[PDB]
């Protein structure tokens, strides 16, 4: 805060709604967008529509483990890295695996775009997620969704 | 016509079976057999799967009725007409929206052979129904749904 008050300098965005529920949906919105950037600058921007996970999916096709066992955790992995794209899809009203196959037969950043229903090249059309949120996302899931799975038993309070 | 049923003979089956169980039991699909068969005759037959409805869905794409309405009861229609390969595919344990999309986006008699997995051209498959059941399924569900939907009250008995 002091360093860009002395250097260079600080900048207040203000948000223009019509009413009040507006305004706070709105000012979240942009609130959220300041830090994607800032995640974006400290760790750049791959293709979105969740195709950057789709794409590292298939480079570690080959990747395996200790035993079997860890290999079908490999799997696991891997497949629910085109969730994100999936549920992209569902909520358009469209076949996600219909998507998600021809996604699949592309490369790059070739990517659907749920905006305008076609496929194309998505940092050309502007579709970028920052490389530091898909990262994350990515990181905090796993963290939390492995030690899930290895629960063998509950203990809590009667109803 | 008086010569054709005089001069003339009838043929008969005697249905062979192992069990009096399957015997009599064979015997009665037979008799539904030759039904559709008359009828096949009289009205042939086309791709099995359900592909036939499918082709049909695309050729109609273009309906449309004296107005809005009408237009939606006939999109109604169509998008029904895709309903048998999704259930044969979803008995099949498999998805059905992803066999549905690359059905469509074949042509002519190509369709997913649920016995075998693979897509081929169900003519060359073996894998036929008879025109008059396929379109008779049609006409009566739509005859039947078409009422039903019209429904704005309904009187019964008490429980």
């Amino acid at each position: 805060e002091r360093v860009a008050k002395l250097a260079g300098g600080v900048a207040v965005i203000k948000v223009g709604a019509a009413t009040e529920v507006e305004m706070k949906e709105k000012k979240a919105r942009v609130e959220d967008a300041l830090h994607a950037t800032r995640a974006a600058v400290e760790e750049g921007v791959v293709a979105g529509g969740g195709v950057a996970l789709i794409r590292v999916a298939s480079k570690l096709a080959d990747l395996r483990g200790q035993n079997e066992d860890q290999n079908v955790g490999i799997k696991v992995a891997l497949r629910a890295m085109e969730a994100p794209l999936r549920q992209i899809v569902l909520n358009c009203g469209e076949e996600p695996s219909v998507v998600a196959n021809t996604v699949k037969g592309g490369d790059g950043n070739y990517g659907y775009n749920a905006a305008t229903e076609e496929y194309g090249n998505m940092i050309d059309m502007g579709i970028l997620d920052p490389t530091k949120v898909t990262r994350s996302a990515l990181q905090y899931a796993a963290s939390v969704a492995g030690l899930m799975i290895t629960t063998e038993c509950m203990v809590t309070d009667l109803p």
